[PDB]
């Protein structure tokens, strides 16, 4: 229903494999937007072409202020347009990349805006493949957001990288190595080697540092269970005493 004639294209606000993501403003309403582009024989030689396809119909259906809004897309159809709500203050991994760590209160915010955003998904019945500091954007003002659209093994459940079938638990245990990642400045199972990563997943192998305190150590022990049904629930995470004791927002 557009076209990229529609807008004005500006900085590149990131570079990908499959495409790039720029900065752009609707011609007709001065409307500030991120424009990403998708070349469509890539999305075919990886044959992403389909589950691109459904992930964009189930983002559609999203309506939640900490998941990044998806308000149309088009075709010429040499390449593929998103039109995508802007993330002004960029994404937690550059966040990341700046602090090195993250404090408790600046942390369980995080979290407890993943977990509401997670609990209205989990209420419409949808899952999140794995999720990445790469992939949550931030708001105006300072807001967390979803914008992967996934509805490295750093990120991956067990369950998931054994080829054994995976739920809705699969969130709860992102939740646990980002939170990790927040306190500490790499995931509990970060490595050189995919086959080496594999084990310590799958093993759950990870220690914790001095720093990191009882509570927080708590929450991620809890998250971080092998097996699915052991993790808690997304209600259950943001009534956590440590959550509760250092989140600024509310549920």
């Amino acid at each position: 229903q557009w076209a990229l004639e529609d807008f004005e294209i500006g900085r590149p606000l990131g570079k990908g494999k499959f495409g790039n993501v720029y900065l752009a403003r609707e011609k007709q309403s001065k409307f500030i937007l991120a424009l990403k582009v998708l070349f469509k024989a890539q999305l075919e030689k990886a044959g992403v072409e389909h589950q691109l396809r459904r992930e964009v119909e189930i983002q559609s259906h999203l309506r939640h202020p900490n998941i990044l809004r998806l308000y149309g897309y088009f075709h010429d159809a040499t390449r593929v347009y998103l039109i995508l709500e802007y993330a002004p203050l960029g994404t937690v991994y550059r966040e990341l990349q700046k602090l090195s760590k993250f404090d408790e209160q600046r942390t369980a915010t995080y979290i407890t805006e993943l977990a509401n955003a997670l609990s209205y998904c989990h209420s419409k019945r949808v899952i999140h493949r794995d999720i990445k500091p790469e992939n949550l954007l931030l708001g105006s003002a300072g807001e967390l957001k979803i914008a992967d659209f996934g509805w490295t093994l750093d990120y991956l459940p067990p369950e998931m990288i054994e080829g054994r079938m995976h739920d809705e638990k699969v969130d709860l245990w992102s939740l646990g190595v980002l939170c990790y990642e927040f306190l500490v400045g790499k995931p509990p199972f970060e490595a050189n080697t995919y086959q080496e990563t594999y084990k310590r997943i799958s093993r759950v192998e990870f220690t914790f540092p001095d720093f990191v305190t009882e509570g927080a150590r708590d929450l991620i022990s809890r998250l971080l269970k092998h097996n699915p049904s052991q993790r808690p629930m997304l209600r259950e995470v943001l009534e956590h005493p440590w959550i509760t004791a250092n989140s600024s927002k509310p549920s």
